């Protein structure tokens, strides 16, 4: 007659960035419980070791199982091996994208629900060498490899778990608007389309094969998610 | 009648490991000047930022131009995203292999001689996903990407510079002998064959195309260097 459901829980990493806020709004409209580890904003020190991140992540979800672990953290910096500042900017992109993803994988493995989702954020541009974006290309290339490697042994993920990486080309962010203010935005992906796709996968449906690198391709302002 | 030559200088990173010592011995027999940044052993703190490594590297070669920058640093640890210790071990492999390689690229770019060599150390096993070696596969995959990315804009390297990554399968090291003491060693690459190949490339000849991932393939105890 009455059957009591259960709240779904998402561990959200990177909630403070443009895509992070769009993703938090989509989970909230979707009536998920959100644990925003990076919030209440800069809540976890970026100088954290991988071990310290996985401690802060385990601590934020104690006595919960998580149906999704969504990592959308990461900024962008340019630079070639010529610039002295490439060292500092690449260490930052490695910490925001790769350190966070390794820690997120361990919490997913130990606290994750059956049919759960781990979602990592790559970059379509990191499918090719990136001479002018050394740090960013190297960090996101590593995320892509980490996603394929996690997927390749399902015995250490929850049963019917999926790991996916999203590979955006260009996102329609305030930063992109002010950087390129007279460009055509017909290929810029809406943050809301990405966030709604992430919620749909997190609710269980339309997932490509675990380990997929899902390119986000926008043409004439319509988006497809392509493996 | 008499023409005075000049010493060739190598910046050697990772001189303390088995391959590092074999490489130092080969440069020394080859009458190169060796700057061993990691020596006099653990000379540079592994907890160094990329910026601090590139400072320690610039400082070790002040008022020299370097004909070669050779990075052979890196140990090995196992682990899946299941093990709590994967976080700490992966951060170590990222620091030893990738942090060192980004700093080495900047010193090569700013202090490197024309026709100079930058050599990075990958892993044949990182050409495929590595579920049981998450940290090691991810760190070496990143080195491979970094090598291709550096090569892809020659304008920020010295004229006729080459960047190469070596991708060993199994090296005949004391560690490998004691770990697998009844295995066949007919596919294990001699450290001296690798070191002599590195010196030959550093003297200028037999280099494949810049950005190459050179697999080291040993069969019936004979080694080839294959792109």
């Amino acid at each position: 007659l009455y059957f009591q459901g259960h709240m779904k829980n998402v561990l959200l990493i990177g909630a403070c960035g443009a895509l992070g806020r769009a993703v938090a709004n989509a989970f909230a409209k979707g009536k998920w419980s959100i644990i925003s580890v990076d919030q209440a904003c800069g809540a976890v020190n970026p100088a954290s070791s991988i071990e310290e991140l996985q401690q802060a992540y385990k601590s934020a979800v104690t006595g919960l199982k998580v149906d999704a672990v969504i990592n959308v953290a990461g900024g962008w910096a340019g630079g070639s091996v010529a610039d002295a500042r490439t060292a500092a900017s690449t260490e930052l992109m490695l910490r925001q994208s790769l350190f966070s993803s390794v820690a997120a994988a361990h919490v997913f493995s130990t606290q994750g629900e059956k049919d759960g989702l781990l979602l990592l954020t790559g970059a379509a541009a990191a499918l090719s060498p990136t001479p002018g974006m050394i740090g960013y290309g190297t960090a996101k290339s590593a995320v892509h490899f980490l996603c394929q490697s996690i997927a390749a042994d399902p015995s250490v993920l929850p049963t019917d778990a999926s790991v996916l990486a999203i590979l955006p080309t260009i996102l329609d962010t305030p930063g992109n608007r002010s950087a390129m203010p007279h460009a055509d935005r017909s290929t810029w992906t809406s943050l809301e389309d990405v966030a709604q796709q992430i919620v749909e996968w997190s609710n269980g449906s339309r997932r490509p094969a675990s380990g997929s690198l899902v390119k986000i391709v926008t043409e004439n302002s319509k988006t497809r998610f392509i493996v």
